[PDB]
């Protein structure tokens, strides 16, 4: 069962500008993307302090990249908080509409696209690289969803029947074809200690064959 949603229209604009704009400083998505990460897992072990059992779906806090040279993706795994069905369809995209429209208006008043993350939409920077993204994320209160969207104004949610998680949030990036340089070590070494060298849970970048 796969459930087909509409993006709002002012986040379709958004993701339609992150891929069409001539940009050339792409890499700063991974530092949006583990930021979203460092995030998630602030919310859990704030909320694992009043609440001890809600670390009962994992007690380990951590970020990994996962890049596969074969499958031509990047993965980003958190073990955090994780994200509701009605997060994915409905929560976030009613607050990423104040951040797209504060967004857009810098945007015309000089800013550029590196700075998305200062209005809480630094997620769909994935489109500066991805041509389709895949979300797999549990929180303790629901079900493991799936998350899809290859832009173009929809995307889909469906109940994941695949490998379970405990908890966390798992964002696959299906990169363009001419993005595979976020696949080698040292690039993806070089962009995590100049963009996100301070971040307080342990990042493990794994390795290929
Ligand atoms: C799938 C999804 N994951 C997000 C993670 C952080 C912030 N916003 C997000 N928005 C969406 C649609």
């Amino acid at each position: 069962e796969v459930e087909t949603f509409a993006f709002q229209a002012e986040i379709a604009q958004l993701m339609s500008l992150i891929i069409n704009t001539f940009y050339s400083n792409k890499e700063i998505f991974l530092r949006e993307l583990i930021s979203n990460s460092s995030d998630a897992l602030d919310k859990i072990r704030y909320e694992s302090l009043t609440d001890p059992s809600k670390l009962d779906s994992g007690k380990e806090l951590h970020i990994n990249l996962i890049p596969n040279k074969q499958d031509r993706t990047l993965t980003i795994v958190d073990t955090g908080i994780g994200m509701t069905k009605a997060d994915l369809i409905n929560n976030l995209g009613t607050i990423a509409k104040s951040g797209t429209k504060a967004f857009m208006e810098a945007l015309q008043a000089g800013a550029d696209i590196s700075m998305i993350g200062q209005f809480g939409v630094g997620f769909y920077s994935a489109y500066l690289v991805a041509e389709k993204v895949t979300v797999i994320t549990k929180h303790n209160d629901d079900e493991q969803y799936a998350w899809e969207s290859s832009a173009g104004g929809s995307f889909t949610v469906r109940t994941d029947t695949g490998e379970p998680m405990g908890r966390g949030t798992k964002v696959i990036l299906h990169l363009k074809e001419d993005q595979t340089e976020y696949l080698e070590e040292r690039r993806i070494k070089e962009i995590v200690k100049k963009h996100s060298q301070f971040i307080g849970y342990p990042i493990t970048l794994f390795v290929e064959k």
